């Protein structure tokens, strides 16, 4: 009668940084107030080392990260693009071209991410 | 005194090819079957010819379509994406994401399209 979505208990400054993190993001800052609540629950958590490889450029890709430790380096063709730190939104531009990574993301050091599919993404997203 | 949504007379046929439609899409797919029947009935027609620029992304969005005849091809910054056939809805991402276009795309032949616009939509969403 409706599918339940899970639910992944966070420390309050965890739930601040990710709402800021979407709000930071040009893709996803204009969101209802109440979808990006629903977005913080069901984010869960996931760790990487250093020099671990998370998303590569070409990959279909569903999941959407936000980053609470560490710092990446986003590559294209061999280029730098950019490093990120805490309160940043990637991985976002998959479904906007053709659900395709567009860029491959290294981490330099060891990261702790949220991250959040594709499916749970579009349930909240018709509320 | 409520608001009064149009009412746009269709043959079954079409009113199926829309339903098929809505069901396809990964966020639509989503909706109670009350309210996928009142968006059919909102849909209103539309044809372009070969060659015409429906959607330009960066623009603002007012309105979502299904096609039912002929062939779009999508881009973004210049890159084919991909084409989209009869059955498939488009030009929902501005609108639930509350964003600019996030694509353009163009007909590869006449087409003729059903489009319900923001306003009967989401008033639709809200029961
Ligand atoms: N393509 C691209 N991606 C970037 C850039 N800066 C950060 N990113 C992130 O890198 C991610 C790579 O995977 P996605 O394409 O899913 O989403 C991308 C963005 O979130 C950039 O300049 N170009
Ligand atoms: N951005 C993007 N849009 C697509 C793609 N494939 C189909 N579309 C549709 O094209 C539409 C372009 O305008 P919208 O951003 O409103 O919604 C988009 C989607 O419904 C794709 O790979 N990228």
């Amino acid at each position: 009668s409706h599918v339940t979505l899970p639910f992944y208990p966070k420390s309050p400054q965890s739930k601040d940084l990710i709402k800021e993190a979407i709000l930071d993001n040009d893709f996803m800052k204009n969101l209802e107030l109440s979808q990006i609540q629903e977005i913080v629950d069901c984010m869960y958590p996931v760790e990487y080392g250093k020099d671990s490889c998370i998303i590569k450029e070409g990959d279909v890709g569903s999941l959407v990260y936000v980053m609470e430790d560490g710092k990446v380096e986003v590559t294209k063709e061999g280029v730098k693009l950019c490093t990120m730190g805490p309160g940043k939104v990637f991985g976002e531009l998959a479904i906007l071209y053709n659900c395709t990574r567009t860029a491959t993301v290294k981490t330099l050091v060891n990261v702790k991410l949220w991250a959040i599919d594709r499916q749970c993404f579009q349930t909240i997203m018709m509320r």
